[PDB]
RNA sequence: GGCACCACCAGGCGUGGAGCCUGCGGCUUAAUUUGACUCAACACGGGGAAACUUACCAGGUCCAGACAUAGCAAGGAU
C-alpha cells in the first residue's frame, strides 16, 4: 500500500509524461527547479554516482526514495517494451527517475507523498 | 476503269545557289543525355536548356530505407 506499491503513481506519471530518467538528465531536472521525487537504485557500483546525486538533491529540496534492483527501476520507468502479458521485457537498467511535473492522477501519490513527508 | 494541286496540266509563289537562325547526321568531347529516320524523323517530343529543367559529365551532401525481427542502450541508442 506504500513504497513498492507506489510504482503505480509513476506509471501514471510516465503515461502523462514527466519521468526525466538518467543522471545526465536527472541533474538538469533538478537545477531546473522542476524535480519532485528522485527514486534511486543502490545496485549502482560507482560510489561517486550516489554521492553526487545525493549532493544535488541536498542542494535543492525535493525528495529521495531508495529502491533496490535497478532492473526493476528500469521496469517501472518504462525502460522496456511491454511485450506480452508475461512481459518478457529486455529491460534497461535505470538509476535515477526524476518525476519532474509528476503524474497528476494523484491517488497513491498522496500516500507516497506522506512517505515523502517522512 | 476511276479519283486526287499532299498528282499532273495552265500558271503564281517558292525551295534547292548566298549570309544567318534553327533541327538532324557526322566529327570532337569529361559529357557534348536522349527518343524519332520515305510519305508517316529532321523550328518534332509543344524540346526558344545561363541556374532549375537535365535524363549527360566532375565532384560534394542527404535519407525522404515504412514496417517486422534480433541486438546496442537513461552508467545513454542516438
Ligand atoms: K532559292
Ligand atoms: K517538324
Ligand atoms: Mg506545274
Ligand atoms: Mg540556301
Ligand atoms: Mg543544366
Ligand atoms: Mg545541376
Amino acid at each position: 500500500d506504500l513504497m513498492t506499491a507506489l510504482q503505480l503513481v509513476m506509471k501514471k506519471s510516465s503515461a502523462h509524461d514527466g519521468l526525466v530518467k538518467g543522471l545526465r538528465e536527472a541533474a538538469k531536472a533538478i537545477e531546473k527547479h522542476a524535480a519532485q521525487i528522485c527514486v534511486l537504485a543502490e545496485d549502482c557500483d560507482q560510489p561517486d554516482y550516489v554521492k553526487l546525486v545525493k549532493a544535488l538533491c541536498a542542494e535543492h529540496n525535493v525528495h529521495l526514495v531508495t529502491v533496490p534492483s535497478a532492473k526493476t527501476l528500469g521496469e517501472w520507468a518504462g525502460l522496456c517494451k511491454i511485450d506480452s502479458e508475461g512481459k518478457a521485457r529486455k529491460v534497461v537498467g535505470c538509476s535515477c527517475v526524476v518525476v519532474k511535473d509528476y503524474g497528476e492522477d494523484s491517488e497513491g501519490l498522496h500516500i507516497v507523498q506522506e512517505y515523502v513527508k517522512s
